[PDB]
């Protein structure tokens, strides 16, 4: 059963004011393909598919994905054709300069400015994310990557390289895409690249220390960010234009049941899913329940690199899927932590206390549709934080290949349905006062879902894997032509 | 999945005044057996099981039930070892008039005599129900029970005799138990004796008419009403401390979905569950809604009657076990209601807008928990119809036999729980001002649950069967010795 | 007794956003005259004026009225001497097509055009009304008007040569003005052209059916509309900056007196004064309070239908005057309904439970004020139906000749508080959310008020009979000069 | 300057249900004096004061004290003469159980029973708290008292004694006074008997664990007061007449300053003043945050012993003085805890953000007038435990030996003025829905302020050291005597 607004109900785009700005993403890894063209060097995710294909659950890598180091063009009509005023796309580190360190590959520099100009030439503007766990794998073998605090000054000089050669253009930037999904899943879980998790658990590199490593990676993550904040706004926003934040994923909370012990645990979920690295961008350290919890495993900033981190971001990009219920864990000689996200003493549950979940399944089995769940978030981020300005900077759904439910890959009514509650969920937030300024749908096109391949469909428009690649657009695309009035 | 109250949570004889009132329930068809003894008179209930005992589930019927024409002092002390101090029980019409009318069976009164004499000699005070559904099968012979107008003055006769024979000690009674559930399954499914449904559709006696007898039988059961509660203050309670009224089944609704049309929808269920019997006693006319859906089929009442009927409860009895969602159902060409309860053009749903159960199942497929419905129309009842005094006259919920997860029948945490959240909706309600003056546990004892037969257990007190039919105390009714400090 | 406003609650421009939108009303047959000149056709006024002289209060018609046919350049003036940025105005039927169908006359056209780029050219915007009770004689001949299905078709002609002639430069249109008001007087008290009521009933053409005829007319009308809008959407709107809707009459309700019986009488008038036409427009469908009550008169809609009419607005226009108390009437078998307005059950009184009226008198005997009513719709607006863009298309007071209270026309300071204590309440309805994008005053000037003659004035700007139908600034109209900064 | 309440905001006895109790606290050791009279053994504050006087502000002790073992007929006197229904004072452990175990002191035990006798010979009530930091010396010469294991049982034989001896006419108890106080005062700053400190910090015997004795002793503390009343309700309270529990001291707490860092240290404060033992008795374990700050030197309950503590207390007593604001101190390298009180991360300030106290000082340098904070707790009590039955078991104000502004010991407006004030604070709290059953002035007579000696006079009565010991009404207790109608 999946019950749609009523006709009355459907967001208009006059419900929000005309500076707002609505658009769809992608990342580097996910559409490019061309892994190995032009001089682009390898990344983790090339290596990690290359040497454990299996950890794909469908059996495909990125090695060509929508082709979209070729076929970009095709991604400017498609934002054209919806009537979409922003791109937000990241630039690939190994494509940029292939050793991660040293000398720029020009090649991979002209295809950015190709798609920056294009944009830019169709009134589109583009809002870059810098990294996108597209880690070259030159510096994964020379140091371990994110795990060595030499990452720090490479990613530095990394991201001094985007500002000179887009910076004129490009106004709007990402450091880093979805700290705590990568800390957890990259070195907790080790579903993603690298791959790494404790020994005696199952991924591709059981050498890690799911209680450890991904801390390391989220510290040097944080440094680094403030060190490329630090560089722009020192040298690379002479005119004061441009705006620099960091996109973080979060999933919304509820209490588990009636109970303080649950709303406490509600505290510390959101605190561990979103304050583990919005709260040092804000006040330059981590939360204080993380502190407490984690002790020794959560490394410690100096004065210097708390002042660096407060207030280090213009704007925040909230990439929201859907929301848990959060039940209390006890502290007790029973009980010992063994992956990183144990550490909230906070499970996150799919049903609550009366056995219903939390809200519809939309197709893949982790998203659950929850509106409410991301007005709350945005709401605390207004009384709570400072109300500082929020895009959307992801926010969709997946159709899963082989669903019954979903034969007809262009009739998602269903991701049209979930995408206009989210839009007039954020409606309700800015009526509420939240300084929300952007809609991005996670999803421009089918994309290389990583764990699942492409057997997880998040596109507005869709990719024909049988048709060259070709991008047609969807129910939910042509929706969006009519809502900005194309 | 059951989740329970927290420690902290648990209902205190504290939370309520000196004066409110905690007993338990039962009716004379469900618990007394001897259903032809001492020249008892058959009922209405007698001859459906006798003719029909394939609408009884399980195979049984009431001729012995749990014996309490013989083990009444039982009854009363499983109340005192519970430190119950009301008792709400039902007078058999058929037992205390054989026929109907004409000449009172001695041996009758002398019973309930026996019982009132001893609940007031250990300090339980008896809330007498009149009619539940209980009708002499000599006057369904004689002009067909409640479809005849002629039952309006045989049930005047028989409720003057239990206001002659015991209204010097009983001083608290209720006319008529649940006439909707009552109109709805004796006239409408006829799942109920005497089992009447319109020709086409199953039931024991498929000569009827779904769209018309049951309203007939309700107006009938008004009718008998006001003129009961005229004779009653006009000459049986010339000390002026005796109240009368009704007791109404009713269930809590919210909205299928977040639609004017649903809320427009839920207005509708209420006004046919609850007001289509209490609009009537509080205003002397049906809910308007009823009239304008339902014309002709639905009685007129005179100007007499209808001042009779307004403000004719001192008391006001509502039995709620559940709540459903209300979904809209279109008027149109398409659409013709077969079943009275269709009239409402409002679903009952189990399940909502999200797919998710309205609340946790208690064992039996109909009792879904959901408290919150209850403090709902409570603060209706404040709200809207002025507050008047109301008894929680039934509440409870049913173990199944042969539930795996009830193997044992005296471990009935599952019915303490729902009990203790209920007993705190009503703090809920009584916290902002609703009226509500007692508490009636729907199970003093396992009883014959009518279609279900014995199968459902509603019992705080266990009857065993396999032991001579013992009273045996379960764990909620433990718990209530401690609650009420025994 | 008439107090207003104080001074520091007199209303500035300032108090709404830039693109907010004043402007003034008027209607083709109320102004124009010039009745029978250059080829137009007659409309059912000039029949009914011509035919029944006598159901016009002051024996007028509007056979010359302010004579704008000619005069327009000088309505023009008076909207830029208030400094209005909207006219709203009608377009006459039978002007433009003489037969209803067929051959367009030219002149008719080129007058339309001429007032058309005269406005644009004094930078003022076109809000046109395509029917405003104007309909073609010969069609009302031919298959009795809005009565036959026939004009269902035939509107939609009028509106596409409407939209091809002046679609290139009128972007903002409403297919219907009042079709409750219409259908009310013009087929149910008949006080309205065509003129028909009930036999026994005092109208010109007492040969109707006062409880169906306006429910087939309101049901063309709607039909009428979704054809129209369905042509619009599909091949008038390629550049997609045009929108179009319809304007409803609506009175504010208050209950009658504290019961919740009212309150239910409250929500019957809305949905017949107001929900009518604006839930089918919404949702597909009439209020199901009027499917209830109504049955067999209310025709029913196909499903083609019902989605057709669902979301067919981009803009809804309220005309709003007066409220009235709402007094429950009983359904019962001593009454029986004759007019088609008492098929609410619900009576609309001008004073309520206290003997109190509901505000001032302003002139004619209708026109109580009670700004707080049209706060109270325009919140209904916002919380049931979706709160889509709103204008007030009509809003003013008439002064009466001879009203010995108001002897110097131009000295409407009456007129001047009520507008400014509308405007007022409309910027109340904007700070709680409502989403009002404009008001129109209606009574841009004098012009002719149906039954009631040019007796009634609503004009800011006075027609002066004695010199040549002169356009003379009124009281108000000079306010309105210095709040648009002039 | 110290401002007045205003004439009309004076409370009345009628603020308050005629169940409401009005009384006035002592403990033993702070009144009786008799220290080695009648057998009774000594204790550690008898061992504390004779072996480190200096310990001791003012070079007194309580070898005699206000000499209640002899003059408690003037004590019941005073009692009588303000009117006061309920008398709360402390059983010496010392006095009944010289050695702490074995043979009972008759002489002892009848001392008791006369006091007991004459309240109720007089009409008042008697709440007795079983233990008011009262420990026999002799359990601290064999084991270390409160830091053994052993005194679990002890004190279960003492508590068992109290019920034995008294619990016919004593129906209410309190296992333990201010376990936090005393842990931190006792066993942390080591200002209190026994006198133990960490080494290197100033207290008479510094070879303890500032960091570790205190939790110790509070764990044995809970583990002792789980015995007795499981002992209690299982063989001491057949009729179901008695109620049980325990005594805290509490201090309301505000954020220092307007930030969510402040908000989380305030709750920081509150669970460590107030949960560290409230939060055992009603959940079964210390709050989360101790446990995660805390951690090993936290002792883990086992289940029977959660089970055991988890709604133990039938009455719960706040003993309440004042407020502080709670100010956040991160967790870093730069900081580790040396007193227990530290591991809470929230300084307690006196002073807020704006630099102004949190109220006026009312003599003695800890207690400034913040009446707010006590009905802050007391809403916590409700929404967050349960709304369990509070008693306000303390609350007053010292007069300072010496203050010129307090030169007459019985003009004691200032605290008359507090005591209105906390009490008005009571009504605030109980018309917002806490269960607040009484109110307990800590003063009944002024007596030995532990470590200040006599020098803080705490009484509603004076207690003349120059006329000796002789009772003296002061103005507060005259002004009780109006208001209990004396």
């Amino acid at each position: 059963v999946f019950t749609k607004l009523k006709p009355w109900q459907i967001p208009k785009r006059d419900w929000f004011s005309k500076d707002f700005l609505f658009g769809a993403s992608t990342s580097a890894y996910q559409i490019e393909g061309a892994w190995n063209e032009d001089g682009k060097g390898p990344s983790t995710w090339d290596h990690f598919c290359h040497t454990y294909p299996e950890r794909i659950s469908d059996g495909t890598n990125g090695d060509v994905a929508a082709n979209s180091y070729h076929m970009y063009e095709e991604d400017v009509k498609a934002l054209k054709d919806m009537g979409m005023k922003v791109y937000r796309f990241s630039i690939s580190w190994s494509r940029i300069l292939p050793n991660g360190t040293g000398k720029p590959n020009q090649k991979g520099i002209d295809y950015y400015n190709n798609l920056i100009n294009s944009l830019i030439r169709h009134g589109i503007v583009p809002y870059v994310t810098i990294w996108h766990w597209d880690t070259p794998q030159a510096l994964e073998d020379k140091y371990g990557g994110f795990l060595d605090k030499q990452i720090v000054n490479d990613y530095k000089y990394f991201a001094e390289l985007c500002f000179q050669s887009f910076g004129d253009r490009v106004k709007n930037w990402f450091t880093f895409n979805e700290p705590h999904t990568y800390c957890c899943f990259s070195y907790g879980e080790g579903i993603h690249a690298p791959g790494r998790c404790s020994p005696g658990l199952d991924c591709a590199v059981p050498e890690g220390d799911s209680l450890r490593e991904p801390y390391t990676a989220g510290h040097h993550i944080l440094l680094a960010h403030a060190e490329a904040v630090e560089l722009f706004k020192a040298h690379y926003n002479k005119h004061g234009d441009s705006k620099i934040g960091m996109a973080f994923d979060v999933m919304g909370y509820e209490p588990y049941q009636d109970s303080f012990l649950d709303d406490q645990a509600r505290e510390r979920s959101i605190d561990y899913n979103m304050g583990w690295f919005l709260e040092p961008v804000v006040r330059g350290d981590y939360p204080f329940s993380m502190r407490s919890l984690i002790g020794d495993r959560l490394p410690m900033f100096t004065k210097e690199e708390q002042e660096k981190l407060a207030s280090s971001c213009d704007i925040m990009g909230l990439n929201y899927y859907t929301s848990r219920f959060s039940k209390h864990v006890d502290i007790s000689s029973d009980y010992t932590p063994t992956l990183n996200t144990d550490d909230a003493y906070a499970s996150s549950e799919t049903t609550g206390s009366d056995g219903n979940e939390i809200g519809p399944i939309t197709g893949t089995y982790w998203i659950y549709m929850y509106p409410k769940g991301l007005t709350d978030l945005l709401l605390i981020m207004k009384e709570k934080y400072g109300n500082p300005p929020i895009f959307i900077t992801e926010n969709g759904i997946a159709d899963v290949e082989g669903d019954p439910e979903m034969p007809d890959p262009l009739d998602d009514w269903k991701r049209l349905d979930y995408l206009q509650r989210h839009i007039s969920a954020v409606k309700d937030a800015i009526d509420q006062g939240a300084d929300v300024r952007g809609h991005f749908t996670w999803g421009l096109i089918d994309n290389f879902e990583w764990g699942s391949g492409y057997s997880s469909r998040f596109g507005l428009v869709y990719i024909d894997k049988e048709d060259g690649n070709k991008r047609k657009l969807k129910k939910s695309a042509k929706w969006f032509a009519k809502f900005n009035s194309v």
